[PDB]
């Protein structure tokens, strides 16, 4: 049989979300995709031996309220939380993120999964060992990667689905 999966990437502007996405969906790193462009995007996996379809929103727009946005979040079974390991303010805002997803579910136990994006850079701000104090104190895994060299990338989404597995058994 198969499993579907309804997977959500969040994160600042420029982090990485879109290529992280692509990289999973199309196999290779496209470094210009427009930074506006919000949408769900399907991809037929296989992840320990089952088939497997993830749904996955790639964030984007602006800010501001959107209807369709809110309800993919309320219905999101899991979150990728992703920050680029060069640049300190998007770590900082992995917070408000993480606030905003568990205000939208009413469930204290969403699987989320930590994702520091761009570890081909050598310009690193953002210590791995930082990295893992903040997901440790969420009780989510913490995974690095880099859409440029796909270091990470099936790791950070297949780990997310595991952890959508554990949570169903609940
Ligand atoms: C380059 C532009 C870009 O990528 N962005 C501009 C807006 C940024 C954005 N990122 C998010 O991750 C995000 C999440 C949420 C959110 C909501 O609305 C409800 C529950 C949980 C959530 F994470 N809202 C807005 C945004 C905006 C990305
Ligand atoms: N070196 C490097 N650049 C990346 C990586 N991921 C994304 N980029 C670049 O970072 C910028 C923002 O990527 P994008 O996918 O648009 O980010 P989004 O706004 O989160 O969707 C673009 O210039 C990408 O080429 C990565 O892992 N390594
Ligand atoms: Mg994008």
């Amino acid at each position: 049989g198969m499993t579907e999966y309804k997977l959500v990437v969040v994160g600042a502007c420029g982090v990485g979300k879109s290529a992280l996405t692509i990289q999973l969906i199309q196999n290779h790193f496209v470094d210009e995709y427009d930074p506006t462009i919000e949408d769900s995007y399907r991809k037929q996996v296989v992840i320990d031996g089952e088939t497997s379809l993830l749904d996955i929103l790639d964030t984007a727009g602006q800010e501001e309220y959107s209807a369709m946005r809110d309800q993919y979040m309320r219905t999101g079974e899991g979150f990728l939380l992703v920050f680029a390991i060069n640049n300190t303010k998007s770590f900082e805002d992995i917070h408000h993120y993480r606030e905003q997803i568990k205000r939208v579910k009413d469930s204290e136990d969403v699987p989320m999964v930590l994702v520091g994006n761009k570890s081909d850079l050598p310009s690193r701000t953002v210590d791995t060992k930082q990295a893992q104090d903040l997901a440790r104190s969420y009780g989510i895994p913490f995974i690095e990667t880099s859409a440029k060299t796909r270091q990470g990338v099936d790791d950070a989404f297949y780990t997310l689905v595991r952890e959508i597995r554990k949570h169903k058994e609940k």
